[PDB]
């Protein structure tokens, strides 16, 4: 029997949190530390670090760090999990304590649009009594070449994983028509089909579709703060109506829509601000 260490990471009792929550400036990862086959009455040092998964273990890349000393006692004992017993034996003695790892929301988002879930992971080390020169509240200083007696530096650990989950916005587009003239039209008004392409730059999306007059289409899952472009096939509209088409874009809820070329709009979907945006493209036909 040799000492071991394990961890279970949570945020507000859960395995994920909303990283695009503007009301939060930081998040606290509860790092529940499980000490295996340690000696009652000895004083160990423990350290934890929080990393984004792709750089997990890279010194300099830590989002948060914590360190402390723990004098192991019987009152800390907790029942072993089946996973713990499988690894360490059915008689493994488990002692539990905890530390907090607090990360600033801006160190996750970089104050930029968040496209995808950010995978996080907690690493932990256990240091035996006398093996560390000192401990501050972030790091254990070794005695020269000394090392922890156990580590849990496991980047694929589900137990130590946390997901920083972004929320998403959406864009609804509705087509309207004014100025139709049967003398010039080449199709029946209710059969006219108006072609659009909606692109969202941070999402990396291209959605092509048609709307008849009065129809709508929604593009979902747009990163908050994304820039979205809407492009109509204006010549296709002109060909069907037999008239010039001035496309007039509007949006509800005070959202601005910019149009620098006829049939082209740019709109922001949320902030880095309204998240479910609704735009109307009016095909204003005239001779």
């Amino acid at each position: 029997k040799k000492p071991g260490v394990g961890t279970y990471a949570t945020v507000d009792k859960l395995k994920a949190f909303d990283v695009t929550d503007g009301k939060k400036d930081a998040f606290t990862i509860k790092d529940t530390v499980r000490l295996y086959n340690v000696e009652e009455g000895k004083t160990y040092a423990i350290a934890g670090q929080l990393y984004e998964q792709s750089v997990a273990g890279d010194e300099g890349s830590a989002l948060a760090k914590a360190a402390t000393t723990v004098k192991v006692t019987a009152s800390m004992a907790k029942p072993a999990t089946e996973v713990e017993k499988t690894k360490y034996g059915e008689d493994v003695k488990v002692y539990e304590t905890e530390m907090d790892l607090t990360v600033k929301r801006e160190d996750l988002t970089k104050n930029q649009v968040v496209k995808d879930d950010i995978a996080l992971v907690v690493y932990e080390q256990l240091w035996a009594e006398g093996t560390y020169e000192k401990v501050n509240d972030t790091e254990v200083t070794p005695k020269g070449k000394s090392e922890p007696v156990a580590k849990h530096n496991d980047p694929q650990s589900s137990s130590q994983s946390i997901t920083a989950e972004p929320q998403f916005g959406s864009l609804k587009l509705t087509k309207t028509v004014t100025g139709w003239e049967d003398a010039f039209a080449k199709v029946a008004r209710p059969e006219a089909s108006y072609k659009f392409t909606v692109k969202c730059v941070q999402k990396g999306s291209v959605d092509e579709f048609t709307l008849k007059e009065g129809e709508e289409k929604t593009v979902e899952g747009i990163p908050l703060g994304d820039t979205c472009t809407i492009s109509e096939d204006v010549q296709g509209a002109v060909n069907q109506a037999g008239l010039k088409d001035t496309v007039k874009f509007t949006a509800v809820n005070g959202v601005t829509v910019d149009s620098q070329v006829n049939g082209e709009a740019v709109v922001k979907i949320g902030g880095t601000t309204v998240a479910n945006v609704e735009v109307t493209a009016e095909n204003s036909f005239s001779y």
